[PDB]
């Protein structure tokens, strides 16, 4: 039959409760099988454990010395004195696969196999297609540590040429965007669309180049992998915080913490694999204290701290709304006054118990690679499209405020 060329991708993702990742599936391999898989925004590439019930007739060893070793980065030329099989081969491509949840990577080969996921038309599911030589990296099984139950590996989305993004964009010739819209939803699905807009969610709601808020794209010319050699960037999207207000407010910021240096600290990037927002100390006493003056202001009590949060409050005085409880509001100011990430309860909070609500940011230390790292519960129910032809991210606020969440695209596996 005729195989057409698609226009965008979806690919459903569900939140893990135990663990709090992000979890997608892809098919894979001959015969296909379903590959669950950890979300790492920030990720080079997909890897999978190629050591542990990986069978496939369509399986490839990327050697050395050839154009898909170099698309891959030419890290590494490896051996391996095993019998031969996925994931073992001499003359291989190696790259160093990363579990940044555990912030360990080990050495993989480099290979390429059968990936099949669904095309769409931005509103629902739609017929399959394939890349035939999808080039990813194996992994051994104890990378997996950590991970959710029953995932085979991560989905690396980052600014490489084999992530996942552009590796679909490239095999399918769209465009080399792609939109997240992640959900605190442990049951249902919400989505990712590799390619072009538009998205619509039900109802009728549609999210699109128009309706979304752009800032500029940033790069950090120092990796924040694990592992890296001199001189190489990092694949991951960082974007440009001035200021914070807290109910319109400024909290006042060491401002030399949100510039990148051109050692590569500080910034502010995204993430799907740290749960919630993290926040170099300096910023977090400030963030938190201003939160914790504010909410006292509209009489929410501080209480006690619940781990892992620092700013934790009754729920006594808190009124619900359609963009979550009734909090101070909380702006991430980008490249002028006018242009801002706005974080409402929805994404501002996190629920304990009927009675005790605490703000969703925690401390990650002095010293800090990246002084703003944007976390899972953050990004929950907004659109976050990532433009990489244009060097742009845009988002969409709070679905909710439309009456949708990204829980409600018509996905059907
Ligand atoms: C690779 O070559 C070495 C040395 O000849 C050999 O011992 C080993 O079995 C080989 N590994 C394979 C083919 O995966
Ligand atoms: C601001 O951050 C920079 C970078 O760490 C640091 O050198 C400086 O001492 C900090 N300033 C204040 C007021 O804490
Ligand atoms: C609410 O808090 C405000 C500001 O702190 C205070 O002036 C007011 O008395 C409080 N209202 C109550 C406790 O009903
Ligand atoms: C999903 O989209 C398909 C294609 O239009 C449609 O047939 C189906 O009824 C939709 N499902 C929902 C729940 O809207």
């Amino acid at each position: 039959q005729p195989s057409f060329r698609p226009s965008a991708l979806v690919v459903p993702v569900k939140k893990d409760a135990s663990t709090l990742q992000y979890v997608t599936t892809i098919n894979q391999r001959t015969p296909l099988v379903s590959e669950n898989l950890v979300v790492d925004l920030g990720g080079r590439f997909l890897w999978v454990d190629c050591d542990q019930n990986y069978v496939s007739s369509t399986y490839r060893p990327v050697r050395c010395r050839t154009s898909q070793c170099s698309l891959s980065g030419s890290i590494a030329c490896g051996d391996c004195f095993n019998g031969p099989r996925p994931g073992c081969n001499n003359n291989t491509c190696g790259v160093f696969p990363e579990n940044p949840v555990i912030n360990t990577a080990t050495g993989g080969e480099v290979a390429e196999d059968v990936v099949s996921v669904e095309s769409t038309d931005g509103s629902s599911s739609g017929r399959v297609v394939t890349v035939p030589r999808f080039i990813f990296s194996c992994a051994p099984t104890s990378l997996l540590q950590n991970l959710a139950s029953g995932v085979v590996g991560m989905a690396g989305l980052g600014r490489t040429r084999i992530a996942l993004p552009s590796q679909f964009a490239s095999a399918f010739s769209f465009k080399r965007k792609f939109a997240m819209c992640l959900s605190g939803s442990t049951s249902s699905n919400s989505v990712i669309i590799f390619g072009n807009d538009p998205y619509t969610f039900l109802p009728n709601i549609i999210v699109s180049d128009k309706t979304l808020t752009y800032t500029p794209l940033l790069t950090n010319p120092v990796s924040t992998s694990a592992t890296s050699t001199q001189g190489e960037p990092s694949v991951e999207y960082f974007i440009g915080v001035k200021s914070i207000k807290i109910n319109s407010k400024i909290v006042a910021l060491n401002t030399s913490l949100l510039s990148i240096s051109s050692a590569g600290l500080g910034g502010t990037k995204i993430s799907t694999i740290n749960p919630y927002t993290v926040l170099e100390t300096s910023i977090y006493k400030a963030v938190t204290e201003a939160f914790i003056k504010e909410s006292a202001a509209r009489n929410i009590t501080r209480v006690a701290s619940v781990a892992p949060f620092g700013a934790c409050f009754s729920t006594d005085n808190i009124l619900s709304t359609r963009l979550g409880p009734s909090v101070p509001s909380i702006d991430l100011v980008l490249q002028s006054e006018s242009v801002v990430w706005t974080i409402t309860g929805s994404n501002s909070m996190v629920y304990i118990n009927d009675n005790v609500v605490c703000l969703g940011v925690v401390d990650g230390g002095s010293n800090l690679r990246t002084s703003i790292v944007i976390g899972g519960h953050q990004l929950e129910d907004n659109l976050v499209q990532f433009d990489l032809a244009t060097s742009r991210v845009g988002f969409s606020g709070t679905l909710l405020g439309s009456r949708t969440t990204c829980a409600n695209f018509n996905f059907t596996s």
